[PDB]
């Protein structure tokens, strides 16, 4: 049955009491009644089946969520659509309710140094855990981190996300959607070099600096603008930086700026701690190959109260991408998703 104002939840009868929650891209949200569980939780509404890149989001989410399991990463209780595959045009995801998400707090409320310890803490955990999988979430930001707790953080939306591919680098500019631009990394806008587990890296120091003062730290209006504001923090970028700079038309609106000074980051955020501060500076080096990686950073002083690498999961195996999906017409996409959704259909054997 079911409803809630305006575009009605196939949900139910399992899911009731729904709640509208807010919006998803393609899709709603709503908090349901689990009557098995017990318990409330999340419904994503997702009609994907349209434009083609919104069925890659989609099967890539399912396929990477359905194989992860880290307590600091979402999870899928349960899917359920229509039985027939022509008769499919809605997806739910039942998934955990969580209280909020950082971007929504971070709207409200200047954090602990403390709090932001153990955020950050339990970001860079679930991120060993991803990394370690040979994966790359590719779109970390504050409103992807759902929070329940000072204690309750699980990353989401893997919609972007990628298995690591160093050599699988393909500059193609316009080619893929990396990151929000706020938390993208240079190398993806210089080289679109955006298969290296370096760019997560970047992202979660782009976070790590918005707990700090509560504002983003680059906030550029396009790609360009973007690079200013990071060289207007950073500074005009050395020689050897400016070597991983493939794109041989991009060395010159660099080399056609005004040599800029590197901001001190006591000047920038003068009431944060200063091993935070030293930690921000590993995760937001302009190059690549010289950024902090994640088991480095849960190392780091910063984090020294709460990091145990024996309480730290890492993956039992590597992901694969049983084919890759870039190019592949949206029905079949479509196929793929009937087929990876069949878990949670009755009579589904094997
Ligand atoms: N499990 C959840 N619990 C609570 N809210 C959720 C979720 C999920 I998945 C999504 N949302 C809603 O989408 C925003 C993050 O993209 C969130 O801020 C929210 O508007
Ligand atoms: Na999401």
């Amino acid at each position: 049955p079911e409803m809630v104002r305006g575009q009605v939840f196939d949900v139910g009868p399992r899911y009731t009491n729904l709640s509208y929650i807010g919006e998803g891209a393609y899709g709603m949200v709503c908090s349901a009644y689990d009557n098995v569980n017990k318990v409330r939780v999340a419904i994503k509404k997702i009609s994907p089946f349209e434009h083609q890149t919104y069925c890659q989001r989609t099967l890539r989410e399912i396929k990477i969520l359905l194989r992860f399991r880290h307590e600091n990463i979402i999870g899928i209780n349960d899917i359920i659509r229509a039985p027939t595959i022509e008769q499919m045009k809605d997806v739910y995801i039942v998934q955990d309710l969580m209280e909020t998400d950082l971007y929504k707090l971070l709207k409200t409320q200047h954090l602990s140094n403390d709090h932001i310890c153990y955020f950050l803490y339990q970001i860079l955990r679930g991120l060993k855990y991803i990394h370690s999988a040979n994966v790359l979430h590719r779109d970390l930001k504050p409103s992807n981190l759902l929070l329940n707790t000072t204690c309750d953080l699980k990353i989401c939306d893997f919609g972007l996300a990628r298995v690591a591919d160093p050599d699988h680098d393909h500059t193609g500019f316009l080619t893929e959607y990396v990151a929000t631009r706020w938390y993208r990394a240079p190398e993806i806008m210089l080289n679109s070099k955006g298969y290296t587990k370096s760019i997560d890296i970047w992202s979660v120091g782009c976070i790590l600096a918005e707990m700090l003062s509560n504002r983003p730290i680059f906030p550029g209006k396009h790609y360009l603008d973007q690079l200013n504001h990071i060289l207007g923090i950073l500074g005009s970028p050395s020689q050897e930086d400016l070597n991983c700079i493939i794109n041989l038309k991009a060395r010159n609106y660099l080399l056609s700026l005004p040599h800029k000074n590197k901001v001190p980051w006591n000047r920038l955020f003068p009431n944060a701690d200063s091993k935070a501060l030293d930690l921000l500076d590993k995760m937001l080096t302009f190059n690549p190959h010289k950024r902090i990686e994640v088991e480095q950073a849960l190392a780091h002083p910063y984090l020294e109260q709460y990091y145990d690498p024996s309480d730290e999961p890492i993956a039992e195996a590597p992901f694969k991408f049983d084919m890759e999906l870039d190019d592949l017409p949206k029905e079949k996409l479509k196929e793929l998703i009937f087929e990876e959704t069949a878990r949670f259909q009755p009579g589904y054997r094997s």
